[PDB]
């Protein structure tokens, strides 16, 4: 018969019990501003896919971000200024300040409060081990946060991690893959970039929620402490699930496999083998060992499993050993 059924450890009931209003972004009415409140500046490095401007507010001559959104359905633009007005003022969240069309190309754009254009990609291969734990700790809030009204990323990755190292501020950006989560629903498995793709995601199973954003975090918190970009390098979005089952092993994938019931595409057949799970001691050496503590592999090891029911919660991981001085730390100020 079909997959099994799961549901979010946590959170699971938020959006039920909200007004239809908070989750129903189909039906959210959008009053669109005019984009001739803001000057363009200067074009930011966001790659071949993604339009973002530094702008000038021309009103009080506060400096924004503007995010020019590529044509894409109505219902996505829709979804994504829902879940920003949702978590507006939540913990390391960019904040939407407006939301504008060009009166001319009536192309939709999002102003954004300003951030530097440092993505965490650009720094996080420099770290020592306490600023790991520091950033990571500052996304556990921002994950914990969304997960906590409903709202699950989808594509947690270097790259949509703001970061003023000067000031050791951090922003959790780019909500446009994001969706409420809500139990039972069957959803799009295409989201994420492939290094950064959960299992579910992987083997087609639909009924996922908060813990996928807990396995990308664990994605990057092995490419940091291990220095090793990405940890899992596949070829293609199979060979992404070799590339993990050559570290975690094939016992614990056939386990999870069997446990939901899930069809795995014939193409698996052949290419996954047989592996052993890896000790993590395997990918330290002599250029990572200062990142890599028993405290870090053990915190590693709850994030990186296959079972999504299995992993730590955000609130889970905030508790671990890893962050004890980073929690002693904040209490002081
Ligand atoms: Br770049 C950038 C900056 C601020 C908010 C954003 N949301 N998506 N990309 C963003
Ligand atoms: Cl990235
Ligand atoms: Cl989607």
């Amino acid at each position: 018969s079909g997959p099994v059924p799961s549901r979010a450890r946590v959170y699971t009931d938020v959006n039920t019990h909200r007004p239809r209003e908070y989750w129903d972004y189909e039906s959210h009415v959008v009053e669109w501003g005019n984009q001739d409140d803001y000057q363009l500046v200067r074009k930011l490095g966001r790659g071949k896919y993604s339009e973002v401007f530094e702008a000038i507010n021309i009103t009080n001559n506060e400096k924004v971000v503007v995010k020019i959104l590529k044509p894409v359905k109505k219902k996505k633009i829709k979804r994504e200024i829902k879940i920003l007005e949702n978590l507006r003022g939540g913990p390391n969240i960019i904040t939407l300040a407006d939301i504008v069309k060009d009166p001319v190309s009536r192309t939709p754009a999002l102003v954004f409060e300003h951030v530097n254009n440092t993505d965490f990609k650009q720094l996080y291969q420099t770290l020592t081990d306490y600023d790991i734990r520091f950033y990571m700790y500052e996304i556990l809030k921002a994950l914990d946060y969304c997960h906590s009204m409903g709202i699950m990323h989808r594509d947690v990755k270097p790259h949509n991690v703001m970061i003023d190292h000067e000031h050791r501020k951090l922003r959790l950006i780019d909500w446009g893959l994001a969706e409420f989560y809500h139990p039972g629903q069957e959803y799009n498995v295409r989201v994420a970039s492939r290094y950064f793709k959960g299992p579910e995601l992987l083997v087609d199973y639909q009924m996922y929620d908060y813990s996928l954003d807990m396995w990308s975090l664990g994605c990057m918190l092995a490419s940091m402490i291990f220095r090793k970009e990405p940890f899992f390098h596949g070829h293609d979005n199979y060979d992404q699930l070799v590339r993990i089952a050559k570290v975690l092993g094939t016992e614990d994938l056939y386990d999870y496999i069997d446990k939901y019931n899930i069809e795995l595409d014939p193409r698996f057949n052949d290419i996954l083998g047989r592996h052993s799970r890896k000790r993590w001691e395997r990918f330290v050496h002599s250029e990572n060992q200062h990142l890599v503590s028993p405290e870090a592999l053990d915190f590693l090891d709850k994030l990186l499993r296959y079972d999504h029911q299995s992993r730590l919660t955000a609130r889970e991981a905030m508790e671990h050993p890893y962050f004890y001085t980073v929690v002693k730390d904040q209490a002081r100020m």
